[PDB]
């Protein structure tokens, strides 16, 4: 009922990893219409990144049997009908989410950081719509995804340096939205190489706060960038 | 709907981790009343397997909280009250699972390999709700595990060999029911070894179908008995130690 209740409640469900408990009292918490806290917005997002990435799993595994079922029309029916059914799940998921964004999250930020954070987030749950959208309607979608990480990547590169942890997850997921979603690769590389070598060139600007976080980002935008360039598999490297 | 789409169903919702979906649609096999195919009874037990192991680790990190908090009233109260919770939503699970096998699973059960493992499984659910049961019920709860586990393992000894998965497999689980249920290590040990040096004095009954399964529960068996009895040596062993 108390916010603190709810937000004690929360961790708790966090260490007995059940995410739909920690979602529905982190969902009360944002309801309630005050700033979160940086605590408050982490535990609201580890919360549904579990519970919306359970269908992103289950919709790609379910997909896959479906595409790999030629010549068992009541076996394919099957499949697509539990697709659909995950599906369903993950736009009522994403919907949730998005609506807090725009009623509470977004509105209320003081901050830039937490401007890009949510900005950012609203660019993630646009995105997974996008995954599972056919149509007129997936136009929209891609377009309200973009538009979200757009604003999110300006307000970031104005207030934050290269290495905040903020700033290259951003990068890390809007590269991400390129390769997959505009089916850019290039576009994708640009993004996540300028991000890696602007954060290279400032390491000094690490704290000890932050500084294992950007680094695991760092790399995991290379690693993306290894993926998608086709590289790895040279010879191993003695000091050259 | 017809049985062989509910089956079909169940696989799907296994290749998608969802369990709930998975263990429904082999609640609603069972309920039709026919005997269960060797597919259909382990599409059972791991979806349930899932279901209820998801309480279990909750529950044990949840009363793990509740303890180490012997101070702060409010954090208490909160732990405890959900421990209550996942407690209810456990044994609610148990007390399905030990209804299909009371109504239709062991009933129908038309060979000794299929009697010992449902009452294995009444036995291992039993046991579940024995780790979360206080007070006066727990005594009456025990003692149903104990009975299921050791007709399981009466039907076992007659009519399978030392080697047989679903033998070896109730011993396990039979130890640790002794173990930890009963806190009795020495015949948790006993029970253990034994079902391991038979098997082993017998490795012509593997047969090729299952001869993978036998020796991984084996391992496992030793494995509880190195843990149980104080660990492996130091020392590392050279032929004739």
């Amino acid at each position: 009922m108390d916010k603190n209740e709810l937000v004690q409640k929360a961790k708790l469900a966090e260490q007995a990893e059940r995410y739909d408990d920690m979602a529905a009292c982190m969902k009360s918490v944002t309801e309630q219409g005050a700033e979160l806290s940086n605590e408050e917005r982490n535990l609201l997002s580890v919360a549904y990144k579990n519970v919306v990435g359970a269908r992103r799993s289950a919709w790609r595994v379910v997909s896959s049997i479906e595409q790999k079922t030629e010549g068992a029309a009541a076996a394919q029916q099957m499949a697509r009908e539990y697709r659909e059914k995950i599906e369903t799940e993950l736009r009522d998921i994403c919907n949730d989410v998005l609506s807090l964004l725009e009623k509470f999250l977004i509105p209320n930020a003081s901050q830039a950081e937490s401007k890009v954070f949510y900005l950012k987030m609203k660019g993630d749950y646009y995105r997974y719509l996008a995954e599972v959208a056919a149509g007129d309607d997936k136009k929209g979608i891609v377009d309200q995804s973009q538009q979200a990480y757009q604003e999110a990547f300006e307000i970031s590169a104005a207030a934050m340096q290269p290495t905040h942890p903020i700033r290259l997850g951003l990068a890390l997921n809007f590269s991400v939205f390129y390769y997959e979603i505009l089916n850019s690769p290039e576009k994708a590389c640009s993004l996540a190489k300028t991000a890696f070598d602007e954060a290279i060139a400032e390491l000094d600007t690490l704290s000890e706060e932050s500084y294992k976080d950007s680094t695991l980002i760092m790399q995991l935008l290379r690693d993306n960038l290894t993926l998608w360039t086709g590289g790895g598999g040279q010879r191993r490297c003695s000091l050259a």
